[PDB]
């Protein structure tokens, strides 16, 4: 049960939990389709820490706990008292002092996990530097189980920058515990992390290497594609190397299978072609809307209504 | 016949939308005034996007969302992915996943339209660059009719920076929906745009020029006065020009009718001095507090329940 | 008594019954809060956020406030507001006003929320000015103390640092006078406790000693009030790296504390309170940034005429 957990890393979870919180996730999504009163978390206040920038993470936590009937403390680095030089496990403390749940993102992996071992109430990994993004992973595996129908006997292709992209870290961890197999297609500097190609073998999941988007896609149900993460380069040389290496565009979704997805974390430069926007199988806007759902609920859960 | 629909330019307005409009904004500030529930919107969500700053726009759509029972979700450019590279049209189309109504304001005219050219949710445009501010023009009808009791019959003073003035775009093409006349007292270098002149000459309203605040006042119902937009300018030389010429003092207004209204968008930096405030006649704080009335107005509309 | 509608700039401005009104609602509140009571007393109300220095306390534990009240909270920085378009001080604020019932406002310039309270519609909440005041943290402070030791009256306090640029030093001196205390002064000369300050304290009979370290200080402490070395009002760099780190609380020096004392710090802390000293059941820092959602509840409450 989630109640009063950290979440951390998506190890902790278990099949039954996701499972539990797929269906929490369905019945919020009903209500608010059907127009529904939720004063589920009437009272509660989440504390959004974010150190590190956030569009669909911080939206997302937002508008669920909104739609529950919570409120929303907003934090960010810049305005806050980290300025006069609060350490990041003072700012924790202060903000579970007012809030019933606290959201951290930040730009250095272990620190969500360090800040939360002296934190009194849960705190949620929101983004750990290149470390892992566990909510993230939660609700592509939700897309996937949505768009085609089981995750049991897939086949995802992870493309891009498996390196630094915490998302792929997260999801090929979690993806252990569904019967898949898994594809990679990267630049032998941005290959999947050793930790990470080692825990995943130690479970069985086959993984493979690919060199193109071409050669992967004809076997791939699920295609879950990358931003070449700019800002934890070491120098932009390394980083313009690398930009543009994989262009995914409608000439190439004609050799992908009829029944596939293509996903993308969000936000995407170069990566996805806009016209790939309006063949049905893209669903990376539907699995920005998933995200809400899931975030609703999670917070119901670790907060301990449903 | 607005429910549902994006609210980009003023030209998409008939009269009876707005007489319901201010209709429906009356009923609300009673309710408001006499403190009775509002949960016209609970559980609904307002994306609220700024790419350019904003003190009066920004507060009131938040402030309506709220007395109304509804959400904000406040973005930010700055702390927003916008900064790994995200585009406007995905920032956009991604923010309606989580919310209900969509307020944009952006320093590039024509990009809150191209924005909602394929959005599924309602978007207002909110000020887009030199282009339009459709609801400023809105609130600003509104408060004239609510300060004179007409607005059939007037004539109307706009001073300052009218080539780069969105408020006084909108307002000026909005009017001709009325018997009005136009002075227009502005340098050389910042006349009415010549689109936005000949729409109102197609339209058969009296588009006058002057010399000073003098010459066009004791014949003025309305003085509206506008900013220098400093940020508009490429050159602060050609700014300084322009800058602190257009100035409304008391001893300019003992000139004006005893019937008769200052107004302004806001923030002034001097075009109106600090003295002019305490006179019955400076109808701008008013004009700011109507504002809040007919947002709230607005999106109940937009979102159908008014 | 009764704040019903005031503006609140300063702690000249209260009594003792307005005080023990309010630490009494900030209990009923507490309670409501501890019951998950589904409060809605300032359901419809907005609160205008208005931060023009950085926070974490203040702007969170007021915006909490609200929200847990079942009110709206306008959140206003200056970095992304029309500020940047010229706009001064006294126009955002009366714009802000118009929007929302109640006004909470922090700025780095003296006597500036005073001044922007002036000609102010709405009642206005000073939540810093500068190097002056910080009316509603010297109300917590006084809370916490009563909460932590029961009472106020014949304890002595002593306040540790820079004392000079300590906003919340101010207010706290100033309102403790409304008890008997005794107060007790730690800074470097070139930040002792200003001169309007402590012959204000003077006037009222409350006696006043400037120690010389914390060691000295502490045999008869009841209420260690720690402050930060105030970075960002400094000369001068070098006037800064001189003063910063010349008063820092250890385990150490605590063993020679009274068992029935606490230990309290206005937040942040850079370095003066060692981290090793947080589990020491008298460090009441957190505690007191609790305690002041509660009490910023009670005022939110009051102010808006609910108690
Ligand atoms: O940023 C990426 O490329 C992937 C991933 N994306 C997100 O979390 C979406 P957002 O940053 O808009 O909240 C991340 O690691 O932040
Ligand atoms: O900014 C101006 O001077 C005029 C006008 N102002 C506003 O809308 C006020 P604000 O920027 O505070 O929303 C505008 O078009 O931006
Ligand atoms: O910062 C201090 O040292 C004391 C005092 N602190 C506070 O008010 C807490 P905050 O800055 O997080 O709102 C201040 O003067 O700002």
């Amino acid at each position: 049960s989630l109640v009063g957990q950290h979440i951390l890393s998506v190890q902790q979870f278990t099949k039954d939990q996701m499972s539990h919180l797929f269906n929490v996730a369905h019945t919020l999504r009903m209500m608010v389709q059907k127009e529904r009163s939720l004063d589920i978390l009437k009272g509660k206040v989440m504390a959004s820490m974010f150190y590190e920038v956030s569009t669909r993470t911080s939206s997302s936590f937002a508008a669920a706990m909104a739609r529950l009937g919570g409120a929303v403390l907003s934090f960010s680095e810049a305005t806050s008292s980290v300025q006069k030089g609060e350490s990041l496990a003072d700012s924790v403390q202060t903000m579970s002092c007012y809030a019933d749940v606290v959201v951290l993102r930040h730009p250095q992996p272990g620190a969500v996990e360090l800040a939360a071992k002296h934190c009194r109430r849960p705190v949620i990994n929101a983004g750990d530097g290149v470390g892992e993004h566990p909510t993230q992973a939660l609700l592509d595996i939700f897309t996937i189980r949505e768009e085609l129908g089981t995750v049991n006997g897939m086949t995802i292709t992870m493309v891009g920058d498996l390196k630094h992209g915490r998302t792929v870290h997260s999801l090929a961890c979690l993806l252990t515990q569904y019967r898949v197999s898994l594809r990679y297609v990267a630049p032998p500097s941005l290959r999947m992390p050793p930790t990470v190609r080692a825990f995943v073998a130690s479970r069985g999941t086959k993984q493979e290497e690919f060199e193109s988007i071409e050669e992967a896609l004809p076997d791939t149900d699920v295609l879950y594609m990358t931003r070449i993460q700019k800002e934890r380069f070491g120098s932009t040389q390394e980083y313009e190397a690398c930009f543009g290496q994989f262009i995914l565009t409608p000439h190439i979704m004609t050799r992908a299978k009829k029944k596939m997805v293509v996903m993308h974390p969000m936000p995407r430069v170069n990566e996805i072609s806009v016209e790939v926007d309006s063949d049905p199988r893209a669903a990376y806007f539907r699995q920005a809307e998933n995200g809400m759902y899931i975030r609703m609920a999670l917070l119901a859960t670790v907060l301990g209504r449903f």
